[PDB]
């Protein structure tokens, strides 16, 4: 998909996880998020469209999602051990990485 749809997915599923009743729900959402994270990792954001893929800015962008995925995976790992609560805790922490990048590039 494209970037906006990716960020929708990311946002919706983050709400789901806040809302989640069991571990399968959370595993599911996190899995959806992972997919979008990775898709988005190769999109070129509007604000950066005039910069070469080489640039500090574009690399930083892509690094964002590298961090984002890693954190998702830590949460995935937690939801896999059935630890719904600690896993929602980890999703909350995502919000940091969202904002940090939104600050720079949204
Ligand atoms: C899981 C955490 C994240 C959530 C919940 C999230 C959600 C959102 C939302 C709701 C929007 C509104 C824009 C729209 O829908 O049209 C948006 C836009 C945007 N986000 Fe994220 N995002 C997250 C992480 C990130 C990260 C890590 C980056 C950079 C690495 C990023 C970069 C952007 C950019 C560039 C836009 C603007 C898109 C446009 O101009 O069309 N986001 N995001
Ligand atoms: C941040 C950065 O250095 N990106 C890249 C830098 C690259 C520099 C030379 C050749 N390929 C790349 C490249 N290819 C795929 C994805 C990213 C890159």
């Amino acid at each position: 998909a494209d970037l906006e749809d990716n960020m929708e997915t990311l946002n919706d599923n983050l709400k789901v996880i806040e809302k989640a009743d069991n571990a399968a729900q959370v595993k599911d959402a996190l899995t959806k998020m992972r997919a979008a994270a990775l898709d988005a990792q190769k999109a070129t954001p509007p604000k950066l469209e005039d910069k070469s893929p080489d640039s500090p800015e574009m690399c930083d962008f892509a690094a964002g999602f590298a961090i984002l995925v890693g954190q998702i995976d830590d949460a995935l790992k937690l939801a896999n051990e059935g630890k719904v609560k600690e896993a929602q805790a980890a999703a909350e922490q995502l919000k940091t990485t969202c904002n940090a990048c939104h600050q720079k590039y949204r």
